[PDB]
């Protein structure tokens, strides 16, 4: 059962579009020619919500979770053990504590995930967006605000935690890859974006981490399934789990809408 | 909102408050009898683990829950202010320890996995040790929380969905930790038994406790990012200190019975 609630999750991440064959993110991302930076800058503004709002809403559901454990006298040592999985797991984005960030990561909060990517992706494309277009960018679909809200509801729920990180750190190479592809072909004149040496440290340090994190998210023995502790919770968790991964995917089907519009 | 001129008075007066509640090493009753104490019997020690094992637990959890309300605020707003995050990043490593022993002093010691949670490495290399030496009878009387545990406990279970119950729990602990592990580490040392904690590593929780809490103390009372820089405004700083009277309040009772177990032998 154990396995099977496994090997279940994975498939509805598979019927969602969301492995790197079926996503259309995916695929414009490595097709496309060039990139407008009106387009790449609505992607900016799109994945700093999205991802500030994973790292607070899975922070506010593993609090969920630790209100469980109090009302136990003894909580078991494999539900401790996922615990500090999502402990370590979700920490990464708050104090860079994995080998690939806390190389090239800045200090204090600068290094928050959303704070850096900010600083070094939403910028410095929108040095070369007219006002009106950076208005534009900053308007978030309504596929994108409806994730966000799917991320409320589970930062409040007892298994939320485990929902967001199981799906999220399993399509997290396959984003951070084209974000790679798709900030190298903006397309500015005179200039040329992101040439010097760490001008994506973002990009790139969470490529070499997120192979990290999907093992630890789907370990069988201190995986996100293991916070799993009767069959009831099992169905809630698939239930979620589908819920979940159909926000993800039309939120990324929004970011290959942008490339194909070269625009918000 | 606070003023530069405000912030330290706000430091000031949480540092008040829990000298005012009889919390320093000079003036709480625990940490003197603790060292006064020429023998400790198994029953007035095996008390005392339960209680702070029982301490500890809902420490950390409530702690870690009100961890979560506070990132359910910053989502709230679209652009934290770094000074917030600053003090919520600390919020992060300071209890974090207890959870995946991070920091230098547990590192080489603590046990891997979740035997190495505080209060999961505290009962079985502290409280199974002296529950071996004491009769049926008394390990469940051990067992049994005082009141004023109890009354600990449920201060910390309102403070778990608490905006800044995180914030006013790890500032009055932390500053208190070390005097307690100081505590622990003298009358563990002296259990009268027909030998106990003989061992060179035997009591490593209350000694890398020793020279961690140092740390842990200086980083929730930093000018900068410690855990009064969560306090935004007036009124929360009214509150924040208000929290801190009462929070402290209850865990001067509650060492109160551990100093009273001393006292008798017995729980
Ligand atoms: C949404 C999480 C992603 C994969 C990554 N952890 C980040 O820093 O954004
Ligand atoms: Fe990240
Ligand atoms: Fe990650
Ligand atoms: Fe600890
Ligand atoms: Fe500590
Ligand atoms: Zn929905
Ligand atoms: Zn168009
Ligand atoms: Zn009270
Ligand atoms: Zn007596």
């Amino acid at each position: 059962e154990q396995q099977d609630l496994d090997a279940r999750v994975g498939k509805e991440i598979d019927a969602a579009r969301l492995r790197r064959a079926d996503n259309a993110f995916f695929g414009e991302a490595r097709k496309a020619e060039s990139v407008t930076p009106e387009a790449a800058l609505a992607i900016a503004h799109r994945w700093r919500a999205m991802t500030k709002a994973f790292m607070f809403t899975t922070l506010s559901g593993l609090g969920v979770m630790a209100r469980r454990f109090q009302g136990q006298d003894a909580p078991d040592h494999e539900l401790l053990a996922a615990f500090q999985t999502v402990y370590q797991v979700i920490g990464d984005d708050l104090d860079n504590a994995a080998p690939a960030f806390r190389e090239v990561a800045p200090r204090g909060p600068a290094g928050i995930h959303y704070v850096w990517w900010e600083d070094t992706v939403l910028k410095p494309v929108a040095a070369h967006v007219a006002e009106e277009d950076r208005q534009s960018a900053a308007v978030l679909p309504r596929a994108v605000t409806g994730l966000l809200d799917s991320m409320d509801r589970l930062a409040t729920h007892p298994l939320g935690a485990a929902v967001q990180l199981r799906v999220v750190e399993d399509i997290a190479l396959d984003i951070a890859v084209g974000f790679r592809r798709l900030y190298a072909k903006v397309e500015v004149p005179g200039t040329t974006l992101f040439a010097g040496r760490d001008d994506l440290a973002w990009v790139d340090s969470h490529i070499k981490a997120e192979t990290m994190h999907a093992a630890q998210v789907s370990d069988e023995d201190t995986g996100m399934t293991r916070l799993v502790a009767d069959r009831e919770q099992a169905e809630e968790f698939l239930t979620a789990v589908r819920e979940y991964a159909a926000h993800w995917s039309a939120a990324l089907e929004t970011y290959a809408q942008a490339l194909r519009d070269g625009h918000a």
